């Protein structure tokens, strides 16, 4: 019996007394009937023979069978295909499978729809009109189910918006739908509907379920005729107020919303919804749904709006986004974070279609009550959790997302301020107003969300003012609300408040706007006390404490005259936080400076040098201690990498790197131009022991840039005197120099050119001399790209300045006429972007031995141009520039010589695409 053998090796397979050989056989057995081509034979017969054969059994061939029939070819498989659907479709009239297992429907199931897959469009037209009249006729609900888990199953295979898509799979799978459309699917529907109809008055929602499951499923291929009809909308909209129907009716109708039809049709079904919510005067999933259905409705209309076309319609639709308003509030203002964002694209729609209509700014008294509950509502959402505490956890708190959020409603509150700004500002200034108010009736501790609120929003209210009409009006005096608010929030006890993130705010605020203060001094000593607190400065807070040095520094730098009584003071008070505990740690298990000084507030500690600076420089503190405050900060991070470098092998680079790079920030500190100075002695004790820190271990490529640096802001300060001693850089630096470091040089020199102009010429054309030697040879030699790319755009560079910086004369000096000929042909050799810079270089040397020469040899160069835009015309422009310095020989010796070597010579000489052409 071919049936029996199937039935021992599956039944071998079961059960586990079974040897590992035996069960090896059966196993094997059950996998033969998949490849071999007898064996879906032998199941084409036992699945159907329900009393002898044991579901177990059954399965295995229904499985085999469908592998079979999803290998199969419609044309070299056709007979062997239908053979099996009648054997199928004969099980399935039977109806006898339901009350066996589970797993022998849903085995049908995919059986059936693989089937269908292939013969249905051509060889099975009765498919659908079959299955239904079963329904019918049965009147087993079972059965409904199962004819929908099917039309789902269908629908499954058949569309997708997945990225691995195939052109054959969209093909076959859209022949499909396309013959749905146009043979089945208008009963199909009206099927669909009937029962759902049918079952929601059976008080039987566990079918009705499974229709909106598939309506909503189908919705993208189904005709539009088909599902405008409003019976159905009325239907599905009923289903609202039913609970296990409710989340898929909700669903189920966003998808009909989202339905790409055109815009008359659209507002027909909108109408019925908009109705039905109409008059319509909780659980969360539900409002989740039920928000993205309005959101749904409000894109759609108001994506609508915006190219119009009847002139009724016009209206009709502004009613309907109208009659949403209520709704797009009483969900924007939910406590949930996830029901109000599902709202946030329609609000955004909506008030960048608002925004585009405020052409006459004339508020209607609703758009005013409107816009003022939106507000209401964007309030209410920016504030943090009243329940809900923070954490300064950076990466994996939902603050993230809150930021976002916010981020978001900000963006929110902009628009309505763009909308109309003085039903903004009077509403977030009570709001900034009471919020604080309210505050003071809390204990610290409660407090503080609603104090973060008014910082945040005070924060933001007027990122984008500059000057003085900003905070107070020029005739009256009559101070804006954005400073009403600075001075209450000034004169709060916001300072007192111990919540980290109010500090931060609070400081912020008060950088932001520091020329604030220009105007209302009164409260300088306060604020400076503060950036000076345990709470500014000082914070214990390891997330603001480096905030705060960057801020006070910039508070500092904007109110620089406004303390200088308060110099001495502060100063004292930063004495701890001018130390210097570097500790090196590393996803990578290895180490590195970039690591290490990230892992530290280095970066941050650096303003708080630079700060120092600027209280010792400018704070009228008699030049007889400046010299020593200046003297013992200098000193005491210069002793300190004296100490390391002087006692062990050679973590002191990163020490090294940072003491050097202290100095160059407290450089910065201080003014840039030096009228006799205190400051300027204790600056020449400060490279001595850099040049003494240069030469006993300076073989860091960071070392090389934190000095090279410190030289850029140290000589920047007292300049005139320190040019001369950069040539003893330039040695130690080129000896050790590798290919990234030769162009930092030429940029160091370069930038330094800018600064001390006139007098850095004599030390010039002694490193041009070491310089273009070193520079030759790097470019005639792992760092190809990089050296190539880098030293070719420094060498343009570098000459170009020389020549304006009129630096050309000077080499010609003993020292540069060996090479002003390869200087000179180099640039020749270097000739887009370039040659664009090489040409305006040999046009420098020419406007600005072998001169005369090199003039002709340019001549060549412009023919040789189009032997492969700009450069086409900067080309000729050298040639135009050309007859000016040469005047009657330079086109005579072009007559004489080049034209000889007839009339685009002719039409040449009298002032390339064409000769090119
Ligand atoms: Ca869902
Ligand atoms: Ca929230």
């Amino acid at each position: 019996m071919s049936a029996q053998d199937v039935e021992n090796a599956v039944e071998a397979a079961l059960d586990p007394s079974v040897g590992p050989i035996i069960k090896q056989q059966a196993t094997d057995f059950i996998g033969s009937l998949r490849s071999s081509s007898t064996g879906w034979k032998i199941c084409h017969e036992i699945f159907s023979e329900k009393t002898k054969y044991k579901p177990s059994t059954r399965l295995i061939c229904l499985q085999t069978l469908s592998e079979k029939v999803r290998e199969w070819n419609n044309e070299s498989n056709l007979l062997e295909l239908q053979m099996i659907r009648d054997s199928v479709w004969s099980y399935i009239k039977e109806l006898s499978f339901l009350d066996e297992p589970a797993y022998i429907s849903n085995a049908v199931q995919h059986l059936l729809t693989l089937l269908f897959l292939q013969l249905y469009p051509s060889n099975w037209n009765d498919f659908f009109a079959s299955l239904q009249g079963v329904i019918a006729a049965s009147s087993q609900s079972e059965f409904s189910n199962f004819y929908l888990k099917v039309l789902l199953s269908i629908g499954d295979e058949i569309a997708d918006s997945l990225v691995l898509k195939t052109d054959v799979q969209i093909q076959k799978d859209n022949l499909v739908k396309d013959a749905i459309r146009a043979n089945d699917m208008s009963d199909i529907v009206s099927f669909v509907y009937e029962m759902m109809l049918a079952y929601s008055n059976a008080k039987n929602y566990g079918t009705v379920g499974l229709c909106l499951q598939v309506y909503a499923q189908w919705v993208s291929w189904i005709n539009i005729n088909l599902i405008v009809n409003e019976p159905c909308m009325n239907l599905l909209y009923s289903f609202l107020q039913i609970e296990e129907l409710r989340c898929a009716a909700c669903e189920t109708m966003t998808e009909i919303v989202n339905k790409k039809m055109k815009p008359l049709e659209k507002l027909n079904l909108l109408n019925i919804l908009n109705l039905n919510l109409f008059f319509s005067k909780t659980d969360p999933n539900f409002d989740e749904h039920v928000a993205k259905l309005i959101n749904a409705q409000g894109v759609e209309l108001v994506a609508i709006k915006s190219d119009p076309s009847s002139p009724e319609l016009k209206e009709n639709c502004s009613f309907q986004l109208y009659n949403l308003f209520p709704y797009l509030i009483r969900y924007l203002s939910d406590d949930y974070d996830e029901t109000s964002t599902a709202v946030f694209p329609f609000l955004s729609d909506l008030l960048v279609s608002l925004r585009k209509e405020s052409s006459s700014k004339e508020l209607s008294a609703s758009l005013k009550e409107f816009l003022k509950s939106l507000l209401e509502a964007i309030i209410k959402k920016m504030k943090y959790d009243e329940s809900q505490e923070w954490d300064d956890d950076p990466d994996s708190e939902e603050e993230a997302e809150f930021q976002e959020m916010r981020k978001k409603l900000k963006i929110f509150q902009d628009t309505i301020n763009s909308i109309d700004s003085s039903l903004f500002s009077s509403y977030m200034y009570s709001a900034i107003t009471s919020s604080l108010s309210t505050a003071a009736t809390l204990s610290p501790e409660n407090s503080w969300q609603l104090i973060e609120f008014a910082l945040y929003e005070t924060y933001i209210f007027g990122e984008g003012l500059r000057g003085p009409d900003a905070f107070f009006n020029e005739v009256d005096k009559s101070p804006t609300v954005l400073s009403q608010i600075l001075a209450l929030v000034t004169t709060s006890q916001v300072c007192r408040h111990p919540h980290p993130l109010v500090q931060l705010l609070y400081m912020e605020i008060l950088v932001r706007y520091a020329s604030f203060f220009d105007y209302e001094s009164a409260a300088i000593p306060a604020l400076i006390e503060y950036f000076v607190g345990p709470r500014g400065i000082h914070n214990t807070n390891e997330r603001v404490r480096p905030r705060a040095w960057y801020l006070f520094y910039r508070f500092v730098k904007s109110i620089k005259k406004q303390v200088v009584n308060y110099t001495e003071s502060s100063l004292a008070m930063l004495g701890d936080l001018l130390n210097i505990s570097v500790s090196p740690v590393t996803d990578a298990p290895v180490p590195t400076l970039n690591s290490s000084i990230r892992n530290s507030d280095f970066n941050s500690q650096l303003y708080l040098f630079e700060t120092v600076g600027v209280l010792i420089s400018s704070g009228n503190l008699t030049p007889e201690e400046q010299a020593l405050y200046c003297d013992s900060l200098i000193n005491a991070l210069i002793g300190k990498a004296n100490a390391a470098l002087s006692s062990d092998l050679s973590e002191n680079i990163i020490s090294v790197y940072c003491s050097l790079m202290a100095i160059g920030n407290f450089a910065k500190g201080f003014p840039a131009r030096g009228e006799e100075v205190a400051w300027l002695a204790s600056f020449n004790k400060a490279s001595d022991e850099i040049f003494l820190i240069l030469d006993r271990m300076g073989f860091n490529e960071d070392i090389r840039g934190a000095v090279r640096f410190t030289s850029g802001r140290i000589i920047n300060v007292v300049g005139p005197d320190m040019l001369p001693k950069v040539p003893q850089l330039i040695s130690i630096l080129l000896n050790s120099i590798d290919m990234n470091e030769l162009v930092d040089v030429l940029s160091f020199i370069s930038q330094l050119i800018h600064i001390y102009k006139d007098n850095m010429m004599e030390i010039t054309n002694r490193m041009l001399p070491t310089l273009l030697m070193r520079i030759f040879s790097s470019l005639s030699a792992t760092d190809d790209a990089v050296k190539q790319n880098d030293l070719r755009k420094s060498y343009i560079s570098f000459i170009l300045q020389l020549l304006n910086k009129g630096f050309g004369s000077i080499l010609f000096t003993e020292e540069n006429q060996v090479y002003f000929d390869p200087l000179i042909n180099s640039i020749l050799h270097f000739a887009p972007a370039t040659q664009k810079s090489s040409i305006a270089l040999v046009s420098k040397m020419v406007s600005l031995a072998g001169f005369e020469n090199f003039t002709l040899s340019l001549t060549p160069l412009c023919f040789e141009m189009p032997v492969n835009l700009v450069v086409l015309g900067e080309l000729a422009g050298l040639q135009k520039i050309i007859l000016e310095k040469l005047g009657d020989i330079y086109k005579s010796y072009l007559v004489t010589v080049y034209f000889p070597t007839d009339v685009m010579a002719s039409e040449y000489l009298q002032a390339i695409q064409a000769l090119k052409s």
